[PDB]
């Protein structure tokens, strides 16, 4: 049974942060933060074949919310605390992802050492929207966010003209996995590298995977933000 | 059980053909054609995390020979005799794939129709070797070799200098997936396109998969060609 969502909206910046991360996403990202909590929040654009290689966080925790469906999420029953040891054939062992096709409005939840990613398997650009909350072991970043939002800005070309893209280069596909570690991701640089198999039937256990209590806090900071309140701040 | 053989020579050319394939692979590449049988074979080095997606083939059967292991290939138990349908999301639907961890002179045979790709899960760069022989429904190329070498001819950069290879662009992914089917190739242009899930128990059926006497044959024609035996052509 799937949990769903109603509603994330983004915070209106006066000029948005617009960038095409090297995972061929089309990010509309920004950063906010309040006395109890920090985040970064994307509204995205997934062209047909784009998202992220299977990646593991250590400073945040990740929703992922579908609001046509169509995304197709993999995701680990296996957690994976230490940064130190990567699942891969030489050294700690490559893991099991279970897929979700994703429903209209469906929200999934990931919790922090969680391998997961996700594909836009269909022949249409699909959205999504993404919101990763800091941690409680996260190093301080220029924006008190747990680190996301400067990960993207500092790995992917920023966008102009949404109709004219950057064309993405190798060196920003070899950054956005080498540059990840200092922004407390483990990040492959292939779909394979670590992966060991992918099956269709869903554990429970990663169904159930909730957070709404914190998901709904931020919602409340960028709906403030949005009305003028000057005790959050989004930039 | 694994099927073994021991070796696989390389035409020697005067002017070696060698191409950096779309897909992340070191090509030396060559075709050979006598009065029974045409074929193209490459002698190839797989980087890190190199290796096609998973593709179909119309116009020729596949031998992968892997000297020293190491290489993960991925290889399906249903066939898609129809080039007119796609194993996609809309349409014919997404396959599942049986993976095999290589082991050194390992002889994996492929007949034409069946899914199947690999990837180097390593952080050494491994050898392996194709051949690509020519089918009785391919039509005529230039090299009489059921067309594969003039595919990655056609889509690859060639080389010059082994230590200073050409960048892989955009385009010549893009064209990887786009002319494959011209060549008789249905190449998926990202790992999940053509795929639902992946698997490690191999079938039986898969492992089974044998053609030792038109790989021998095809060994005579270019041990042959090597001798400088005119009744057999490679270049
Ligand atoms: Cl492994
Ligand atoms: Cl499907
Ligand atoms: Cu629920
Ligand atoms: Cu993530
Ligand atoms: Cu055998
Ligand atoms: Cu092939």
């Amino acid at each position: 049974e799937i949990h769903t969502f109603d509603d994330i909206p983004m915070p209106k910046l006066a000029d948005p942060l617009l960038i095409y991360t090297p995972a061929n996403e089309i990010f509309d990202i920004a950063s906010c933060s309040a006395k109890d909590i920090g985040f970064a929040i994307a509204h995205a654009q997934i062209p047909p074949g784009g998202g992220p290689m299977p990646h593991i966080h250590y400073f945040i925790n990740e929703w992922f919310w579908t609001p046509e469906g169509g995304i197709e999420l993999f995701h680990s029953t296996k957690q994976y605390p230490n940064m130190d040891e990567l699942p891969v054939v030489g050294g700690a062992g490559r893991g099991d992802l279970y897929s979700i096709q994703s429903e209209p409005k469906q929200l999934i939840y990931s919790p922090n050492h969680y391998m997961h990613g996700f594909v836009n398997p269909t022949d249409k650009t699909l959205p999504i929207v993404f919101v990763w909350m800091r941690n409680e072991v996260a190093p301080d970043f220029p924006y008190h966010d747990g680190g996301m939002r400067e990960y993207f800005q500092a790995v992917g070309p920023r966008i102009t003209d949404l109709n004219n893209l950057p064309e993405l280069t190798n060196a920003q596909r070899a950054a956005f996995a080498s540059e990840a570690p200092k922004y407390g991701i483990n990040q492959s640089s292939y779909f394979m590298e670590y992966v060991n198999t992918i099956s269709d039937k869903l554990p429970a256990q990663i169904a159930k995977l909730k957070n709404d209590k914190d998901l709904e806090r931020m919602v409340e900071v960028i709906e403030a933000f949005n009305r003028g309140d000057k005790s959050v701040t989004c930039s």
